[PDB]
């Protein structure tokens, strides 16, 4: 049916500045243990209304580096079969990204 | 003229859209926001400031004014309130200094 | 060199063109204000700075110094004032920090 | 092995600035007489964790231009055999770009 919400290129520095956003509030509001990292940016959609709202789908995987990241680096996905978890998850980023402003509205992951 | 066609993916023509809508709406007198349909065309002329020439298709929502955030805005189901125009927006800007002024609008039935 | 071609679609390149083209008519001591025809070609270099070297078409308007708060700027239609040149301007910037410095420019007639 | 870096289109802005900041502190780490130059970046990777990491791939040859560029002569690659030097670098630059934060995390050259 109709939205206002339209395709936007992946490649954007904004579309790839909000899923930075949205990973960093993901991972400090989840009770995971271990910190999920971007396997994929797989699609992004803009409504503009009083601000811009990013409509972001995502691959992410649950990672050997335990959280808070700290200055941990080359985080790798998890090799141990028991702890390997891959989500498809679609984030909801309000944003006026002109002024630096971004808010994580809604979030929704299923494993696959 | 001097006015040179610009991908509508370009930040500054998205932010230019985002602040005609924004004006648009404050200068309407409707009791229902107008959104974006489709971004149809830009154009950008280059002088003492940038002046992007944008072609839009709005409609009326189903959102009452002042816009409210947490609603759902879908364009109008109900036939009497069903309102689709083509707009042309003239949009100044200094976009690497935040600065955007609406300079010109015309908006025609569809 | 160390030039390498980039898209004229880039925001810098059009910055840099907006900065160029202030400075060139800032500099020009012609009551007419020259725009923008084209943008040809554009390449940036990579040292302290960048550096970007953009090949424009440009044209004297029928808007005279300064320019008017309101905007309707054309190519001259009278045969004695029409005037094209290709002009070849080098930026230098810190595109990032709002800093810009036209370095040098060059024009040719038609 | 798997990572959470993504190849990314070369002409992406933040990549350009993120060689120029490479390319500023190799040249001043560097005890060559000379200032090296860009002859093409060949390829980029961008990882998304708590900062944006790019893995840029260069090729850098010797200039005509000794350092430090204060008397800002225009710079070609070496015309003189036993001075004409091309090299191959891998650069992981570390970065939240939309706050002109770059830290130049790793280097490496080789020649070709
Ligand atoms: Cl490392
Ligand atoms: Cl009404
Ligand atoms: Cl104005
Ligand atoms: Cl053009
Ligand atoms: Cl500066
Ligand atoms: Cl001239
Ligand atoms: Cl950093
Ligand atoms: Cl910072
Ligand atoms: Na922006
Ligand atoms: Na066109
Ligand atoms: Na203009
Ligand atoms: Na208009
Ligand atoms: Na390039
Ligand atoms: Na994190």
């Amino acid at each position: 049916a109709q939205n206002y919400f339209g395709s936007i290129n992946i490649s954007n520095a904004n579309v790839k500045q909000a899923v930075w956003f949205a990973m960093k509030e993901y991972n400090k509001e989840s009770e995971d243990k271990y910190v999920f990292l971007v396997d994929k940016i797989l699609h992004a959609k803009l409504q503009i209304t009083d601000r811009m709202e990013y409509q972001i789908d995502v691959q992410i995987s649950r990672s050997n580096c335990k959280k808070p990241l700290n200055n941990t680096e080359n985080c790798i996905p998890q090799k141990k079969p028991e702890l390997e978890k891959k989500m498809s998850c679609s984030f909801l980023v309000g944003a006026l990204p002109w002024n630096g402003e971004f808010n994580l509205l809604s979030k929704e992951c299923k494993d696959v």
